[PDB]
């Protein structure tokens, strides 16, 4: 795009390229170059000392106070400024980091303040004389956090005048009971399925991720099995949320509580502080590698016939290859200071607080940042060397992980990259290589980790099914998504699937069409054209005219 | 500083200054570079076509609708919602111009959003049987209003996660007699003498301009002389407001309402759209050329003594020069399109609606944008030259002006640059040339445009007497300022100075010391030190331990 801001950022980007290429060790930009690893975000690191993502300490924030510029911000005295701190929050985290911010169970941290609200209204009740007391501040306080979260969907939507890369947000929620923890999830959701602007349209952020657990939201008679269903709307009509299922989510990361994602889909693993607790917000990823695992496939083959032996050389030569690049990056790292970020290691964004000439590495030492090693298109990989090796070689890798972990006491994890671009960059490196490779390169792209190709055709049950095991095999990061026709008036159909997802696997999000004509008000699916979309019960074929999202990769956007 | 949005920006700079090298002829660059002349911001333009400057159509924007993003934003519907929407404006404004962005009148612009506040609050007691219907709305409204403007503040405040050069906002007001326009005005004003935090610190930004006027605010039996009196309060604890001579103002730029400065003083001069009609809001300035006036005279002496001759050669050179490096920038906008910023010339912020498309150029002919020719240190001159040339000089500048207007349609104007730093860069490079020069470059810097020299012992009103009539000549740009001790209990005194200038000269500002010990909690002016400062009343020492704000050259800063 030409708007200035994102001009600027390429800018940047590319002074940010070429200082790595004086940084990084030959051999890794070559493989890189080549399409055999992917280091991610060289447009940022390691030029300069950014992170990836993380989970924001929003909780530690707002309770203890913290300096956002020169001004000692206090605790929230009210729900729409706890949102309102929070977006602002939101903001700086965004500046500092070059991967995904997330702020976990925001209806278990800002509950506090949606009771303060209420509190208010109760004094304003017992001094203008008040009818129905409770009935009013009931009222009020819930619109109160209605226009709060409505206020956060505009502010996020604005930081795309940063195009510092979109800033990617998440929040998630679902584990709260309490009537201020469901009043934040309702009021979430609400607003969500009401859209953006006067054509009530579908955000593409903040991505939404709500827990589904037994006794709380997932069976008809669970406290919460009423948002359940709200969010079963949503899903129809916006998207999002996406679910995961608390009980299997916990068996991974091994954590006491449910563990969100860092961003898209980056998963922590359990960790302790020096006096045994279990700390998850406030933690963060160092970055990603990428391993093209066809590519390993397609080297290995002599003539037109795959060669075992080869492979493993190369495997066992890549993955050392790999580890090299990680530690490339985590080594740019020593030395610099928390002076280059405060909100992050000064005030509360990494549940710490260090001293401006403290050395930022030391945070992430001993198992607490997660550094991710990623691959891709298992999928093509099967189809090249045969048989199936997904669940095997994704086993073979965490094994050489376990051992990188153990000789750097850094936290090494399996990452199911989210590729949105690199699906296309290895193909086409690959391709210019070996060229058309019938089933393999020939569309022009490799499917996503342990994704049973978009192609395939087999029940959502025999594809989540399919899939399942995976998510405990790449703990570091995993998703599996399902197409389904509009399921609007069919949410029965939907919770259907989800039920079965929450079941079987952790991270779980179904894709369906999300069209709305802004002429004749239909919401029905679009009709595809050489030229573009065609409203059914219509004929609009603006674009300028309609709404029509998918989530064709990793994100909602616009075909 | 080491913060990361800081160095990316730098990153981009570079690129930027590197553009700018092939894309500037060689005799400006050569003229920039040894201090000849200074081409501004050459670390946006001309490298992407930025503009510089510029009051927002905000008053446009919410009666109209305008997109932000892909979300249609509707009018606001309570005075809250406005505010947010008028901070996220302005991240959006301050991302696609490298000026300061003002929002001129927010109290008759925001006035609409306070009544539909009151509204809301008056159905809800006829809803809940209120008491005092009236005296209940009131209250909540006026409530309303304040923390609307205690959440603008911050979110200007955050807007320092962008530093990609600090985000100049200006807001002003006082023409206002309403009780909703009177409610604006002192809820801003209110909030600003509170201050941020817990240690209620002086803000930096947005930067407050009142204007005065005789019956509205200027004598003791005015509508708003209670306004004015806070807003002296208000000085004497956060520095600002600065004020404005509605009188003189309209004078000046020959407009039928006060003209609020874009940024820190850019003033535009009145123009009408092709129905007759005066328009303000949405007019901008295209960049920004200084003439190094010292210099001109440096460069005139012959041995030791001035030469008239050569001056009056170099002079007329140089004018050329500087219009040839203005048209220089003017016309790396010839062909871009308004793809480059939607809020800019899309929706609402310039004051029209461009198809994408359109070229964005057309919208600043035939004067309604401004173009700066800017001048510095007329004191040092006057030293070098004998005599006081001050305002001849200026004057033949403004006839050479007037051509470039009537060959180019360009509204060039004489602007008095703040030059926060290029007071030193001059008088640098100068010094490189001749080295320590009595009175000129010997203290290191020099002097604001038509400034009386900061050393200069005279009375405040001997000073505003004599920079008075300068106002008057460089219409594109100017202030005056006077020093004065702590005044926080001789508001009289203060008002004494306002009502003076108000009187002689059009934007004023007058600024004194603002401290404030957080340890002993004294307001009092700290001590200066070889190592800092150190409070009279308490002897605290350490600077995270204080707030001492001081406005040295154009902004507020902290010594
Ligand atoms: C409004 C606002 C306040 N703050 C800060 C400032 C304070 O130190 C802290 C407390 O906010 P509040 O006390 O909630 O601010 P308020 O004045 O709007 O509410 P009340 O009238 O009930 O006092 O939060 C932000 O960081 N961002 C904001 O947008
Ligand atoms: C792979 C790739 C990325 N990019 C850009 C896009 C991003 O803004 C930036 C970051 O690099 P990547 O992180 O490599 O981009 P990606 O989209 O492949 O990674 P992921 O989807 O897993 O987040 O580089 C390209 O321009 N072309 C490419 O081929
Ligand atoms: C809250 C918010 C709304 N908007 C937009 C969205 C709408 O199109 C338009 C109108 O806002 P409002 O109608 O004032 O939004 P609200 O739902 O908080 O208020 P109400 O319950 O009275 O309807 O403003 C923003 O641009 N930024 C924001 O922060
Ligand atoms: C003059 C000068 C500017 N700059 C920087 C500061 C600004 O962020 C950026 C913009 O250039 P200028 O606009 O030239 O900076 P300035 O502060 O001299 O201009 P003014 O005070 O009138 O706004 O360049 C330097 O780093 N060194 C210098 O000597
Ligand atoms: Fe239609
Ligand atoms: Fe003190
Ligand atoms: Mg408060
Ligand atoms: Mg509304």
């Amino acid at each position: 795009s030409r708007v200035f801001p994102t001009q600027r950022d390429l800018m940047a980007g590319i002074v940010s390229k070429h200082i790595a290429k004086n940084m990084v060790p030959s051999f890794i930009m070559k493989a890189h170059e080549s399409g055999i690893i992917h280091v991610h975000d060289i447009d940022y690191s390691p030029a300069l000392p950014f992170t990836n993502c993380c989970l924001v300490d929003l909780k530690g924030m707002l309770e203890n106070g913290f300096k956002l510029g020169n001004a000692q911000i206090e605790t929230p005295k009210s729900i729409g400024v706890a949102t309102a701190i929070m977006a602002q929050i939101t903001a700086q985290v965004a500046s500092h980091q070059y991967g995904g911010t997330t702020f976990a169970n925001v209806d278990k941290v800002l509950s506090p303040y949606v009771k303060r609200t209420y509190a208010k209204h109760i004094e304003d009740a017992e001094k203008w004389q008040i009818a129905d007391a409770l009935n009013y501040a009931q009222s009020k306080t819930e619109k109160d956090v209605y226009d709060a979260f409505q206020a956060y969907e505009y502010e996020v939507n604005t930081l795309f005048s940063s195009n510092g890369q979109t800033p990617f947000v998440t929040i998630t929620f679902g584990t709260g009971t309490d009537w201020t923890e469901r009043m934040i999830q309702k009021a979430i959701l609400k607003n969500r399925i009401k859209g953006l602007g006067r054509d009530g349209i579908t955000p593409i952020f903040p991505k939404l991720v709500m827990f589904v657990e037994e006794g709380v939201n997932l069976y008809k008679d669970d406290p919460n099995y009423d948002i359940k269903q709200l969010a079963l709307e949503c899903a129809s009509k916006r998207m999002y949320p996406d679910i995961i299922s608390a009980k299997n989510n916990k068996a991974i990361t091994g954590s006491s509580v449910p563990v969100s994602p860092m961003g898209c889909r980056s998963f922590l693993s359990v960790w302790k502080d020096s006096t045994g607790n279990e700390i998850l917000d406030g933690r963060n990823n160092l970055g990603v590698v990428t391993l093209n695992l066809p590519r390993i496939a397609l080297d290995s083959y002599i003539g037109t016939q795959f060669n075992e032996q080869k492979f493993v050389e190369l495997f066992n030569e890549r993955m050392d290859l790999c580890f090299e690049a990680l530690m490339c990056r985590i080594s740019s790292l020593k030395g610099v200071k928390a002076t280059v970020a405060p909100i992050l290691y000064q005030e509360g964004a990494f549940g710490v607080r260090l001293k401006p000439d403290d050395d930022i590495i030391e945070l992430f030492k001993n198992g607490r940042s997660s550094v991710s090693l990623g691959y891709i298109g298992i999928h093509e990989l099967n189809i090249l060397v045969g048989r199936d090796i997904g669940r095997e070689i994704l086993t073979k890798m965490n094994a050489h992980l376990k051992q990188w972990t153990e000789r750097t006491g850094f936290a090494f994890s399996l990452y199911s990259t989210p590729a949105e671009n690199l699906c296309y960059r290895f193909c086409k490196l690959d391709t210019e290589k070996y060229g058309s490779v019938k089933d393999v390169t020939d569309k022009g792209w490799y499917t996503n980790s342990f994704h049973v190709s978009v192609e395939e055709n087999i029940t959502p049950f025999e594809k989540i099914s399919r899939e399942a095991p995976y998510h405990f095999i790449a703990t570091g990061g995993h998703i599996s998504y399902v197409e389904l026709p509009d399921m609007k008036n069919n949410l029965k159909g939907l919770e259907a699937v989800w039920d079965y997802a929450a079941q079987h696997l952790d991270y779980f999000g179904v894709n369906m069409p999300v069209d709305k004509c802004f002429t004749c008000g239909s919401t029905h699916e679009m009709t595809p054209t050489e030229n573009g979309f065609v409203c059914s019960i219509c004929g609009e074929t603006d674009p300028k005219k309609m709404n029509t999202i998918r989530r064709t990769c990793a994100y909602l956007g616009n075909p």
